[PDB]
């Protein structure tokens, strides 16, 4: 229900669990390992095993995180914005 609290986001094809960044207000995805955020492929536009691996994520790796911007910019060469269908670009940048 917070949004400063990662919840499983339906992207269509597949689940990201994101949040917003406290201080920034930029959004903020459980990261996979050292690339962008893990997303969750669904099989189904239903899918409750999809979900259930995202909550999963949640609960066990919310402490590996990318967020938007300037860090993802540093992280990977990229902003995330102005790049769709990259999950940043859904979102505002906050400028």
């Amino acid at each position: 229900d917070d949004i400063f609290e990662f919840k499983c986001v339906d992207f269509g094809a597949y689940f990201i669990a994101m949040r917003l960044d406290k201080k920034t207000y930029l959004p903020q995805a459980i990261r996979r390992g050292t690339g962008d955020a893990w997303m969750v492929k669904k099989a189904a536009k239903v899918d409750p095993s999809a979900q259930q691996f995202c909550q999963y994520l949640i609960k066990h790796k919310s402490n590996n995180v990318i967020t938007c911007g300037n860090e993802m910019l540093n992280e990977l060469g990229y902003s995330g914005y102005f790049m769709s269908p990259h999950w940043c670009s859904d979102f505002s940048n906050m400028e």
